[PDB]
């Protein structure tokens, strides 16, 4: 590997703008009171894209990471001529996270998460002796599986029994990853709640989700690559969303390109979607609001079960956090679409015809966003669009393939004993 220097960058909260050195993992500006998330302030001004070998890396003048690690794979744009023609759309523009040879797709976990995961994991000291810790619905508990496994870091992932499917590996994993669960009927956010009390443990520290610059940054490479291969920054970005942190990055990638200036000033404006019935962050904009209206836990987990997609369903969302979804759908003029588990299936089909890859349940929503948007005629046919298909692949890779699943060493119930947790997920890493 390359004579590689760690990206130089300074913090700023973004309530008030402070900015200061990052004492290694901060997640928060310890100064500010109100909720408020910070972000990175790079030196380098100027995206100047590394070449094909360094992978997701590639980016990392705007990736806070200290080393680069082997295996990783960035987002492939393309310009459409299956989905372009069937919605004439003249400059539709598909950023492809997931596994497609074809196109030069290479993430082998099928999601952008792979972003998240080589970003977070490159931020970390290698030095770091205490566990970390992901709760996720599966994709990013997959993206990080991978990752940690193959450069033996102590992971400890909380996904919802639920959800345990999606831990699927080509090969045996590492047992410095172990996973504990929420019972079978939970949803993601009593997964944070797991992972919220076994960091109560010496020992253990959060990525954090959204509050997390480096998946933040990961997940923007997405429209770094898009712009960068497109030659200027999209009308459009459309991307389902489940807490927003890709629409959030988006956001902010924007905000580093038009300071950069070489590739225009314009705002990508953001068309974020979620699955009916689950659709709170869509409710609050449509009134309007920074506050997520009232959310019965039961009905709630209901609804995660109702959806498709069930990276969407998140309780607990970035959205009303300084910094968070709320603030970057005002900033861009955004928009907030629904698509039914139909429309989504739907999406699937038609993706698959005509542009040869199975995606996501999560992909086809947005994707359904997009094919209703037009149908409204909110699109300008000329206006550039950046798709983001934020996981495929998943069929296409299994095939033929004997998987190997991560199970957890412990199902708890959705209010546990802090004491039992603890003292079990001590137990895992002694
Ligand atoms: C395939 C897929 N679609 C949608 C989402 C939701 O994206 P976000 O994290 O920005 O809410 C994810 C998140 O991991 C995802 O993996």
């Amino acid at each position: 590997m390359k004579d590689f220097t760690p990206t130089p960058y300074t913090l700023e909260c973004v309530a008030t703008g402070r900015e200061f050195e990052d004492t290694g993992w901060m997640l928060a500006d310890p100064q500010c009171k109100t909720p408020s998330l910070v972000r990175a302030k790079y030196a380098r001004r100027q995206l100047e894209v590394k070449p094909d070998e360094y992978g997701f890396y590639k980016f990392c003048d705007w990736l806070p990471v200290r080393r680069m690690l082997k295996g990783s794979s960035a987002p492939v744009t393309y310009k459409s001529k299956g989905l372009a023609r069937h919605l004439g759309l003249e400059n539709l523009y598909i950023t492809f996270n997931g596994y497609y040879p074809a196109i030069g797709a290479t993430m082998s976990t099928c999601s952008f998460k792979e972003t998240e995961a080589f970003s977070v994991c490159a931020r970390a000291a290698e030095d770091e002796e205490r566990v970390l810790v992901v709760a996720s619905a599966g994709n990013t508990a997959r993206a990080f599986a991978k990752v940690c496994s193959d450069n033996h870091i102590k992971l400890l992932l909380s996904v919802p029994y639920d959800n345990i499917e999606a831990l699927w590996f080509e090969h045996p994993l590492n047992p410095c990853v172990k996973l504990i669960s929420c019972e079978k009927g939970g949803d993601y956010f009593d997964a944070i709640h797991l992972s919220d009390i076994a960091l109560k443990g010496p020992g253990f520290y959060a990525e954090g989700g959204a509050k997390n610059i480096a998946r933040r940054d990961g997940m923007a490479t997405t429209v770094l690559s898009a712009v960068t291969t497109i030659g200027r920054i999209p009308d459009y970005y459309f991307q389902a969303v489940g807490s927003g942190t890709g629409a959030i990055a988006a956001w902010e990638a924007n905000m580093r390109l038009i300071e950069d200036g070489r590739f225009g000033s314009n705002t990508m404006k953001l068309m974020v979607s979620q699955n009916a019935p689950f659709v709170p962050m869509y409710d609050a904009w449509q009134a309007g609001s920074r506050k997520m209206l009232a959310y019965e836990d039961d009905k709630a987990r209901r609804d995660a079960e109702i959806i498709d997609a069930k990276v969407l369903s998140n309780r607990r969302p970035p959205y009303g956090i300084t910094g968070g979804l709320y603030d970057a759908l005002k900033a861009t003029g955004g928009e907030f679409f629904v698509a039914t588990n139909a429309m989504a299936r739907k999406a699937r089909k038609l993706f698959k015809e005509l542009e040869g890859v199975d995606i996501y349940s999560a992909s086809g929503v947005a994707l359904a966003s997009l094919v209703n948007a037009v149908a409204a005629g909110k699109i300008e046919k000329d206006a550039v669009v950046m798709l983001n298909i934020t996981g495929g692949g998943e069929e296409h890779f299994k095939e033929d393939k004997e998987l190997w699943y991560l199970k957890p060493s412990h199902v708890f119930p959705l209010e546990p004993d802090t004491d039992d947790v603890v003292a079990k997920v001590e137990a895992l890493f002694a």
